[PDB]
């Protein structure tokens, strides 16, 4: 019987007929004298990819599902469908663009190491990426301080990078924080 104050980013809740992946938790301090601390959670509906927000009291009872992770390789894209394959038993995992939209801003067209899938008793839930990714800059102002400029990466993602960077350079990105880490 888990409570809301014990929930962390990465868990999946069974809440009001939906399976919700926890994306963010904001511990909000009391709004007024006598009020309680509240837990504002941001979720992603694993079936539709739609965002859901809910606020809970610390002791509210929730239901977390048991998760199973499996290492995967990106197999191929077919329009809206994205096929991955289990590196061990070669089981295919098909996601729609909606379900992995935010992960697609970081995943290069050849996939990447340390990629996992979240499952619950045979049901495919989400794609879990590693901490960092190396992506090539396609569009940026000519490389010429402590000041950053915008850069469009191969996946379409726009990020802030140092002035001297030029198009075609491969850069390291912290996925969770969307920050440049170096070449």
């Amino acid at each position: 019987s888990p409570r809301a104050n014990e929930i962390k980013k990465g868990m999946v809740l069974n809440y009001n007929g939906k399976l919700l992946l926890v994306k963010d938790i904001d511990i909000q301090s009391p709004t007024a004298r006598g009020a309680a601390t509240l837990y504002k959670m941001r979720f992603s509906d694993v079936r539709t990819g739609l965002k859901v927000e809910e606020r809970f009291k610390g002791d509210d009872i929730v239901d977390t599902v048991t998760l199973t992770r499996r290492y995967v390789d990106f197999s191929y894209v077919d329009g809206n469908e994205y096929v991955f394959m289990d590196k061990e038993d070669y089981t295919p995992y098909t996601f729609t663009k909606d379900q992995i939209e935010e992960e697609l801003l970081f995943m290069p067209e050849g996939g990447m190491p340390d990629m996992q899938v979240l499952t619950w008793d045979g049901q495919l839930l989400a794609l879990e990426l590693p901490q960092t990714v190396d992506l090539e800059i396609v569009e940026t102002a000519p490389g010429i301080s402590a000041r950053n400029k915008p850069a469009t990466l191969s996946t379409g993602l726009v990020i802030q990078v140092p002035e001297y960077l030029s198009p075609g350079e491969k850069i390291r990105i912290h996925i969770e924080e969307r920050r440049y880490m170096g070449r």
